[PDB]
């Protein structure tokens, strides 16, 4: 997984990611509604979403199979839950339809906090599970662009 | 900064950072003695070392201006603060002769749990504080790559 801050993109950062939030940070304003917005066909778009936080062991972790995910705070202090190994073994798989299967929380689970500008990249198979509550539950905007992986 | 596995070296991560951790597995026993092992003279070599962890607080972060760190959790648990934001100004600059700037905590300082196994990697410019208590202070062995960046990499003061 990377993590990073989104008003300082740096050349270690994959430039097809680079450009992504570039695109998010050139025409996302915190007026922009929740939903669904293009980018580039299939291969590359992003969603905006508002939710309240959750105490993490209420959640399920997710994986992808196609999509990377690129999570990006716009207001709020997320946790964002993850695993360093393999997935194990899911509850709900909808791969084939949806590219994303749910499991169990991992006993290596970690978490990091990220506050307003955060951003963390998730590949194909890396284990996460985000909006996490950190202390009381809260409102966290994101922006969740998802690529498609070759 | 990426965070992984020794023993899960996935497609997404760039090639020589694989080709690296895979020389420290084939070659780093768990007694290997701490010190510096050259993979490629100056430009890839790592250093094994056995430390106390140390509360984070009050302690400097540091970044480096041409050398990329793998850092390896071998036997342990570390504390690994960083920052995801530029460095701020430091108290000490080493870079152009010693390839380190120190600088104090910053204030959006973030801190990962690392196990045995788990790697994080720094690109230059980025600010990170290893050994990090977590809990009681305690000992961890670590490998620590230090890979020699091409120029795109290099730190930029602005
Ligand atoms: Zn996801
Ligand atoms: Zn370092």
């Amino acid at each position: 997984m990377i993590i990073g801050n989104i008003e300082h993109l740096e050349v270690w950062l994959p430039t097809a990611l680079r450009q992504a939030i570039e695109h998010v940070n050139a025409h996302v304003t915190t007026t922009t509604a929740p939903g669904k917005y293009d980018i580039d066909g299939d291969r590359l778009f992003y969603m905006i979403s508002e939710n309240m936080t959750e105490p993490g062991e209420s959640r399920s972790a997710e994986y992808h199979a196609r999509y990377l995910d690129i999570q990006i705070v716009l207001q709020g202090q997320e946790g964002m839950a993850f695993s360093t190994r393999p997935a194990g073994t899911p509850h709900t798989d909808w791969l084939a339809d949806k590219d994303i299967a749910f499991l169990p929380t991992s006993v290596d689970e970690k978490t990091v906090v990220l506050n307003e500008g955060d951003f963390v990249v998730f590949y194909p198979g890396e284990v996460h599970k985000p909006l996490c509550a950190v202390g009381e539950p809260a409102r966290v905007r994101k922006a969740v662009v998802k690529m498609l992986m070759a």
